[PDB]
């Protein structure tokens, strides 16, 4: 893809931030300088954070671009980026990125930042095998089904997401930083195959039970499981409540908004050593 004559920046670029953007990058003094597809071609590197960018229109004209840091803008749509066939390393944390369907040709891209997008459907990874290093954190991830076909990663994190399914990465075995902490996980069971970990990072999960209804003997079955598949005894129970194994018992005379109880057990898996901590509610009706 190939700007057809030397066009002002302005007309290539519509978004006036990035715009400027370029200009700076290539050192023109104006945004109505055109500029050359020889020009276009000399750029590999646009360090552009925080920089109030709406939209990378324009960039598909950027083939031998090989870095791209665009943390805290305002981009929504990456589909300009799809036929850029030599970028590596891209990073687009705190931006409003929600749909990865337009990355089906980044077949060099090794490095993917996607940190505090608020992104829940991230199927669009099925077209990036490739990568080895992919961090997702703070965004509102429930699926991880496709993260079965990233067997090349060596670091992922998904921490602070609303998972609770981590059976899809039984099969990363080449997973050497794993970062989980603040999900839903229960069920560590299906870690256990991931012997080349050195770092593990499992504390303060959150399990919301759906309602139940009140009684003065309440019962609350235990779930929490470690990897070789053994309950998790709790480490506190409110309410003093205790642990009749495998369930959890109360006695509530008045009645209450709600129970919970504590679980913390450290764990290795590999080289690596984490601390399987969390909390389960028991909201009551």
């Amino acid at each position: 893809e190939t700007i057809t004559v030397p066009t002002p920046i302005k007309q290539i670029f519509s978004d006036d931030a990035f715009a400027e953007t370029i200009k700076d990058n290539l050192k023109k003094k104006s945004v109505t300088d055109a500029v050359t597809q020889n020009e276009l071609n000399s750029i590999d590197q646009i360090i552009a954070n925080n920089s109030d960018i709406k939209s990378v229109q324009g960039i598909q004209y950027l083939p031998n671009v090989t870095k791209l840091f665009l943390n805290g803008n305002k981009l929504t749509d990456i589909k300009p980026l799809a036929n850029l066939k030599n970028l590596g390393w891209l990073f687009l944390d705190e931006n409003k990125v929600k749909d990865l369907s337009s990355l089906k040709d980044l077949k060099k891209l090794k490095s993917l930042s996607l940190e505090h997008n608020g992104i829940s459907d991230i199927n669009g990874l099925v077209h990036l095998p490739q990568l080895e290093s992919l961090y997702l954190g703070n965004n509102k991830i429930t699926d991880i089904t496709v993260l079965s076909r990233l067997t090349k990663l060596d670091t992922l994190s998904l921490e602070d997401n609303q998972i609770s399914d981590i059976v899809p990465l039984a099969g990363l075995t080449k997973l050497q930083n794993l970062y989980l902490s603040k999900n839903h996980i229960s069920d560590l069971r299906a870690l256990a195959g991931l012997k080349n970990l050195d770092v593990l990072e499992l504390f303060s999960q959150e399990c919301l039970n759906k309602p139940i209804n009140h009684q003065s003997n309440l019962v609350v079955p235990n779930t929490v499981k470690n990897t070789d598949g053994s309950l998790v005894t709790p480490e506190i129970i409110s309410d003093d409540g205790d642990y009749e194994k495998p369930n959890v018992k109360w006695h509530l005379p008045e009645f209450t908004n709600e129970v919970s109880f504590i679980f913390y057990q450290p764990v290795t898996i590999g080289k690596a050593k984490a601390r399987f901590h969390g909390r389960v509610t028991q909201p009551l009706k």
